[PDB]
């Protein structure tokens, strides 16, 4: 039920794959860094092979598309982060524990790739996911949210599935929920 | 979909309470379990909670956590006691650590589960509606394998400090004799039953 662009695993269940530069995967990534970064250098990307976590996200992606329409849940963000979250956000993915108590994902690399996101460890290399995030339906954020407000206030019970800073055309994505994010490459990248 | 055999058919809808007559195994048990710490109280009624989503989400790491354990028994049955305006969302969306409310004494920010019903029928969690009505969930929880908590925590405490992301799945007030379970996770529990009762 995996992936089926992924390396074999072994009989494991997490392990981290790094790409080859002249590949089409390479370069479809990179393509898409490179329209907003197209002044950094990247030492290295990495496909992240997480079975349980792939398991959960593949989950809601089915539970979303049945409850919406079928709607376009999902989206290609961008989630820069400091060298030391890297190992748990590997293993667990993204965890909430402004526009909302969320996980932050950017439209563009531009954005995640502020030192302020992407911390540079003492070599200097700063880090960025290239994350798959079930976006679904959205809403304006504000401050308060420690849950996606609900559509109708009236009826406190569907929720949307994220939000936005502007709906017209979104900077930015907030979920509040875990498995709702799939980390799926590890950029390392360099000045 | 995966549904369990003995669900009443929700014909094509995802989220159903179901009201259990009395005299049936599943209603007397439920119920044995509840007096076994509270007598003085009364049964209004009984709802089994049919949600697909919680179902299946939460059945998926029931799995997960079978196989990464040993075999262990990571499967729980505990109480929660909750307010007349957080049965809905609960119904619907089960249980979120960033709403939970603050433990007299903390062993984690996150969700928190009983072991006898007595601790979760004080009005202190579980409160009396303007209608003078009490709340308690009966929540299968995956504990799995769980050490002593702290108040500061967020997720479990790592198995080996040197080796940081391994986590316990859980952690308790005892080890020894828990009374108490805290979870720190999404789709780690499913809200299997609302008790109303007085
Ligand atoms: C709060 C926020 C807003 C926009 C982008 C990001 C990001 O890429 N990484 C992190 C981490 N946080 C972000
Ligand atoms: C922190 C804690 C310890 C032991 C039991 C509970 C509980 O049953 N419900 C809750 C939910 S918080 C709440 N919810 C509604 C009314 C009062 N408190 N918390 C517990």
């Amino acid at each position: 039920n995996l992936p089926e662009h992924w390396t074999d695993m072994n009989h494991q269940l997490f392990c981290m794959v790094q790409l080859e530069p002249g590949q089409s995967e390479y370069n479809t990534i990179k393509d898409k860094f490179t329209r907003t970064c197209s002044s950094y250098a990247i030492e290295k990307i990495e496909r992240i092979q997480n079975a349980f976590l792939w398991q959960s996200y593949q989950v809601k992606k089915r539970q979303m598309d049945i409850k919406n329409d079928h709607k376009n849940n999902e989206r290609l963000l961008f989630h820069g982060t400091d060298a030391d979250s890297v190992p748990y956000v590997n293993q667990h993915g993204f965890n909430r524990s402004s526009y909302g108590k969320g996980t932050y994902f950017a439209v563009d690399a531009s954005y995640s790739a502020k030192d302020t996101y992407s911390k540079p460890d003492s070599n200097g290399r700063k880090h960025m996911y290239v994350v798959r995030v079930l976006t679904g339906v959205f809403t304006k954020g504000r401050a308060g949210l420690v849950t996606p407000p609900p559509k109708n206030p009236h009826n406190p019970t569907d929720l949307f599935d994220s939000v936005t800073n502007n709906t017209r055309s979104p900077k930015l994505f907030v979920v509040f929920f875990d498995n709702q994010a799939y980390p799926e490459y590890l950029i390392t990248f360099t000045a």
